[PDB]
């Protein structure tokens, strides 16, 4: 029942890139999704010593939140945009998975979801 440490942000070894698709996911998509009233609770990670779940990140081996996902495209981690998504479709999938129909949480991630995926439909052309 300690945190485990964050995902890793940035990585010396890992080349680095930008793209379009990248400029537009952290311009765009985690813009509009970082901005949005239902947002906080996915700003950050779970932080389940502070919230007092004690079984979340036993339930839940591969954490991720949009912070972290923010932290990624400053620091040029991605170098594929799909990687990006996939991180976005974690953080979705870990809280359906976690959490029952009708709870708050859930709500909230189906509206961002929702725009997610909306604005996903509008990336731009790929180099
Ligand atoms: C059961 C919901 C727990 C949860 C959050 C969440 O963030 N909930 C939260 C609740 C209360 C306050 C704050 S908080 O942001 O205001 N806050 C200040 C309090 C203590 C430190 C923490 C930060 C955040 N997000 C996800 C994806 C989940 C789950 C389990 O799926």
């Amino acid at each position: 029942s300690m945190n485990p440490p964050p995902p890793e942000t940035s990585n010396p070894n890992k080349p680095k890139r930008q793209t379009n698709q990248l400029q537009y996911l952290l311009r765009v998509v985690l813009k509009t999704l970082w901005k949005h009233q239902f947002a906080w609770p996915f700003q950050q990670p779970v932080d389940a010593v502070k919230l007092n779940l004690p079984d979340y990140y036993k339930i839940i081996k591969t954490p991720m939140d949009m912070g972290t996902i923010k932290k990624r495209l400053e620091n040029n981690y991605y170098w594929n945009a799909q990687e990006c998504i996939q991180d976005f479709n974690t953080m979705f999938t870990n809280c359906y998975i976690y959490n029952k129909p009708g709870d708050d949480i859930v709500l909230m991630a189906e509206a961002l979801e929702k725009l997610f995926l909306q604005k996903i439909n509008e990336l731009p052309t790929e180099e």
